[PDB]
Order: C-alpha cells, then sequence, then structure tokens
C-alpha cells in the first residue's frame, strides 16, 4: 500500500546508512563527465556518460576495461545515447541512440559490434521482460495511437503486442527522469511524472507495487498542467517549479530499500524507505550530504550495484572543500588526498544497513 | 543499342552452345522441389528452393554441405523466401522472408544465424551496389510515394536515399519474374515487365545497357494494360496471355552471353545473344530442348555459375523419356542411368562456347 514521507526527520542519515567509496581510473581513453546510468555485468561496471554519450566498461576495482563502440555517424557508432540494457541470457548489450534513431547491439562478452536496427518509434529507454518481450517508453504526443500511452510492449522484432498506461496529459515537454523503467530480480517496474505509483509491468499486466504520499505536497493536477502548458503546446516546467507541487521525482529500488529523489519549492530532497522495518526518512539534500560528510551530492545515478545506490562526486569541487577545512568522511578523504584535480568522479555506494 | 531477335533461326543450338551436367546429392536433410535461385560463394552453390522455402548449401561436386537456417516462426527461422544476397565483403548472407516481413542475416563462412530485421516496405528482392548501398524492388501500388516507382535505393540502415524508375501502370498483380535485379561484375542491373530495356542502376544513375525487340511481337501498351486490368484493380494476366504481346520475360546475363526467356501466344521461347560476335538466335523451347537432347526444360533458374546458365531437370520425367527410347545426351544419360527415380534435379550448365 502507501509509503508516507513526513517532511522532516530528526534521525541522522549517518546512523541508518552504510557507505563505501570507489575511485574510477582516469586515462585519456576513459574520461567521464557524467555517470548517467550504471549496470553490473559479470565483475564489471557498465557506465554511460549521457553528457558526452560514451558507453564505458570499468572493473569492480575502478580500472578501465574497454569502451563499447565509439562516437560517430557510421555503423556501430553513436551520437547521443539515452539508455542501454543487457539481455536476460547475457548475449548482447543494446544501446539506444536517440540522435540517429537507432539501436546498436554489441557482444556482452567481448564488446565488439554485432548489428544495428532502427528504433521502431520515438523512445529513449527499454528493458527485456522475463518472458523475452521488450518494454519501451513512448515519447510521442502526435496523432499516433502510441501517443496516447506512456509505455508499449513489443516482441523480439519490435512489432507492438500491447500499449500500457493511459496518458491523459500530452506534450512535447517531459519533466521526469530519462530512465523511468527498472528491474528488481526478474520483474520490470515503471512510473510516470504525474502519478505517485510504481507499477510492475508484464506482457499482460499492470499491477501497482508501491504508492507514495509526501507531507505538504503532491504531484500536479491535470488542470494545473493544461493551464500552464496551453494544452501541451508550451513548456510548463517553469511554472511547475514556481508551485508547491512536486517538480521532478526519480526512484531507485533494491531488495532491501527504496530511495526517492525529488524536487519541491526549487530544492532537492531524498526519501529513504527501509523495506525490512517499514520506515521512511526524508531529508533535504543540503542536510543529507553534510550528515554523511560528502560535500556535494548533485544527483543519483540511475541503477544500483550489489543493492548499493550510486552517486558520482566531483573531485575538484570536493578538493576545494577539503582545502577550506571541510570535515570529510575518513575513507572519502583518503581517496580524495590521492586524487588529482583532473580525476574522474569518485563514486559513492550507499544503502540502508541491516 | 538494340538486340534484335528474329522469330526463327535455322542454326542448331547444339553447335553454338557448350554443355555440362551436375547431379545434386539426395539425402532426407536436403530434398529439393524447385531450384528457384542460385549463387556462387567460395567453392559452394547457394540454392533457394522457393517452392518449399528452404535455403541450401551444396558443393561444386553436388554434395550437400549444410542448410542455412530452417523453416519456422521463431527468430532465425523462415516461412516464405523470395530472394537472398551475399554482401560485397562476404561477411553475411541476407535472406528475405516475404511471409513474415523480415530479413534474416546468416554468417557467410559458418552459416549460423546472426540477426533479423523487419523489411522496410513491401519488397521481394534486393542487392548490394558496389558503393555499399542497397537496391530493392518496390511491390507497392497504394497511396505511398514508393508505390509510384519500380525500385528504391536505401542506405545500410534501410532509410530511402532515392526512388528509381517511374511506374505508370500500377496494380496488385505482377507479371514478370520474382528476381528482376542482377550483377555483372560490380555493376547492378534491373528491368521491368513492360519496358524491353535493361538499366545499369547505381545510387545516382539510371543508364540503359541493353534494349530488345522481337520480330512480330512486343511488350503490351499502357492502354492495353489499363483496359484489361480495370485501372489496376483486376488480374490482366489472363487477357495478356490471349494476346500476341509478350506475356512474360526474364533475363540472365554473363560476361560472354545473355539469355532471354519469354512467353508469346501461350508458348515458351528463348533468345541467345553472343556478345563477342554480336549475333542473336531465337528458339521455341520445344525445339531448343530436343536440339540439346535434354527432354524437358521447364524453366531457367535465376543466377549463373562460372558464366554457365542453370536449368534444373526432373529425374523421373526424364527417366520415363529414356524408358520410351528418348535419344538423350551422352553425359546426361550417364548420370540419369545412375540416378534413382526419387533423386533431386540434375542441373544443366549451359553457355555460348567461345
Amino acid at each position: 500500500t502507501i509509503i508516507s514521507f513526513k517532511e522532516h526527520t530528526d534521525v541522522n542519515a549517518d546512523s541508518i546508512l552504510e557507505l563505501s567509496f570507489l575511485k574510477l581510473q582516469t586515462k585519456d581513453s576513459c574520461l567521464v563527465k557524467n555517470v548517467g546510468l550504471i549496470r553490473e555485468l559479470n565483475n564489471c561496471l557498465l557506465i554511460l556518460d549521457s553528457a558526452n554519450s560514451n558507453l564505458y566498461v570499468f572493473n569492480k576495482s575502478g580500472a578501465f576495461v574497454n569502451q563499447i563502440g565509439q562516437k560517430g555517424s557510421g555503423p556501430g557508432e553513436y551520437i547521443l545515447l539515452s539508455s542501454f540494457f543487457v539481455d536476460n541470457n547475457k548475449n548482447y548489450i543494446a544501446a539506444i541512440d536517440i540522435a540517429q534513431d537507432k539501436v546498436l547491439y554489441y557482444n556482452a562478452t567481448d564488446f565488439s559490434f554485432l548489428y544495428e536496427r532502427r528504433l521502431p518509434f520515438s523512445t529513449s529507454c527499454c528493458l527485456q521482460l522475463e518472458d523475452g518481450n521488450l518494454l519501451w517508453n513512448s515519447r510521442e504526443y502526435t496523432d499516433s495511437k502510441l501517443s496516447d500511452f506512456y509505455f508499449v510492449v513489443t516482441d523480439s522484432l519490435f512489432d507492438i503486442i500491447d500499449y500500457k498506461m493511459n496518458k491523459e496529459f500530452k506534450s512535447g515537454y517531459t519533466t521526469g527522469p530519462s530512465q523511468m523503467i527498472y528491474k528488481v530480480g526478474t520483474n520490470v517496474f515503471a512510473y510516470t511524472p504525474f502519478d505517485l505509483t510504481i507499477y510492475r509491468v508484464g506482457t499482460s499486466e499492470i499491477v501497482p507495487a508501491h504508492s507514495f504520499s509526501f507531507e505538504g505536497t503532491d504531484i500536479p493536477s491535470l488542470d494545473f498542467l493544461n493551464k500552464t502548458s496551453n494544452q501541451g503546446n508550451s513548456n510548463y516546467l517553469y511554472d511547475l517549479i514556481q508551485s508547491d507541487y512536486i517538480s521532478y521525482y526519480c526512484v531507485e529500488e533494491t531488495e532491501r530499500d527504496l530511495f526517492v529523489c525529488y524536487m519541491k519549492n526549487k530544492e532537492k530532497y531524498i526519501g529513504l524507505y527501509d523495506k525490512n522495518t517499514d520506515r521512511t526518512y526524508n531529508y533535504p539534500i543540503k542536510i543529507f550530504q553534510d550528515q554523511l560528510k560528502v560535500g556535494e551530492l548533485n544527483y543519483f545515478s540511475i541503477g544500483s550495484v550489489d543493492d548499493y545506490h550510486v552517486a558520482p562526486l566531483d573531485v575538484l569541487s570536493l578538493k576545494d572543500m577539503a582545502g577550506n577545512g571541510y570535515v570529510f568522511d575518513d575513507k572519502l578523504s583518503e581517496l580524495l588526498t590521492i586524487s588529482n584535480e583532473e580525476d574522474n568522479s569518485i563514486l559513492l555506494f550507499v544503502r540502508i544497513k541491516k
């Protein structure tokens, strides 16, 4: 049923969470601006830099293994990656290039290029359902039937099996995260920016799994959206941020916990839910990052690793904080002292401790 | 310029042609009903049985090597193959399944399945142009822009580069051969059922290479087609066969010669053109097959092998002819005597001798 988040909590985040840090290796062949998305594969970390659109492979220890494909307009090359996935059998890695309207398939074992196909429709993110069919999101708002739904399930070959979740508010402007589909074991879950509900989505099912409520705020109404968007024609995002409503919200789930980052009154918050105890804890990120002694926490990467939530930290930004006597975490400061000003992000691995 | 075919010729076909025969091996794993299309690849013969839709690999000696994929509705499986091609680099073999609206890619070396994509539009046959782009035929007659052309050139990914050859008469009913695109060296050629002209087709070119004229007959006029087809709605094929016009015509070209099978007044004819001497010879197939001492010659397979035209011969049909004292060719009769009544077709390899 409901996961109620109260505004404040007087419990320190340091006590209820267990931390870990990892330094990513910094070579000319593997420079990283942003850690947009992350996935485990054997004893490696698949990382997508959605700022520069490079797909990299790193090791558990932080060593660079290899790049998956490269940038360019040819076959097997890409311009702007929004997402990727590993098939259930671990044969291929399929990356989605939204700039060139294609899907590129690489080998899951050796990382070489296999083949490329065109995207069947306007979409940014996809995942393989346990039965083998593919769940894609629908980024359409035109005449098309697909424009009246949030997601769509297709077969291996991309022919549409069924359209999923009715989309009332239609617009060219999207507000939520780019990746709004994830896995927990074999089950695939999905969610939308104007419905505080996570649905477990199969080929012939839409069943809610979690619903949220936050004290003193909520998602925008349908009327508020249409008035501030001229029925979908204009960008409501500015007016949305001026209101008391929930501006943005992303969800990452593991076996033990569930983190909910969101925006309200122009400020970033994070709600932690401990599934074992059934307890919620809400923190403004300004408070959250100072309590864990990590300086800045601009965003959480989508994906998790051994049930740990990932958050890349900017080295230079933190080194200046350290230089100004910022009281850092023992293990973070140890890695920060051996890091050059130009080094890639130090990843924060964090979860609810049992 | 023109290749004029006179009705009759009083030169025997036995004198101007050189023959050869090959027996295909007959196992339960490689039963063949029809030899629809044939292509060379290393020292092997790729054969498509378009009657049963099985793609086979045979050896120069006639031994069965392996089947390319198999029949079925799954990934890598097919229902109804119309054509296939080998890429210029000899990496893959791409077969077109018109039943399931997909293209299946297999390995050119080991014959295992690589990947499958959907056909970009209604089409039956394709070939890679020397520059790398793909030439496809257009089997559309609806609203679509592609319905107003005979062929279309697309990139690697299937996006349309340019539409080729204006199609005046539009209909759901097609009269010519299924494969109307071929190679001679690196150049790709194409032709239509109502234009006695072979065009060399590139990405930015339509240049005629050969034009034909036959004594006492011609292709149907545009008016004859529209009257007998109710402006494309009805099947004109019956009325077409009742007329003196050319009912059907297929062309196979090599470096040394060019064979033209066609239909007229309900009877099959064959025009041989010797490029070296610049001489034509026309024969009704009833006369042609008796002159070469081969009994029945129902059809010529599309494709050639070391500049030899291929024609599969039915064993049982010929063995009964032999049983009735038919005066067969020495080498054909030698293979026919060691052939069982149930054995696959004996291929006739024939060309203009130098």
